[PDB]
């Protein structure tokens, strides 16, 4: 985890997405220093939301503007500054 408002919560993820998936999807907006999908630790199933950290707040802002409302797997992502 890093800087500022450089941290994002992403909701309505495809349940099949893992850490690497979310990392690669958000790297186009800048240097991602950590990315995590949250899972139910009994079933190991994704909770369909996760966390992404950039090394700068402008990347996070760009990611929000581009990926909030973005449709993938018949859902629209909800991308939110933490």
């Amino acid at each position: 985890e890093g800087p500022e408002g450089a941290n994002l919560f992403i909701y309505h993820l495809p349940q099949e997405f893992g850490d690497q998936d979310i990392l690669q999807m958000f790297m186009p907006f800048g240097n991602v220093i950590s990315a995590k999908v949250f899972i139910d630790k009994q079933t190991n199933l994704s909770k369909c939301f996760g966390f992404v950290s950039y090394d700068n707040p402008v990347s996070a802002q760009a990611a929000i503007q581009a990926m909030n409302g973005f449709q993938i797997g018949m859902k629209r992502l909800k991308v939110q500054l933490k």
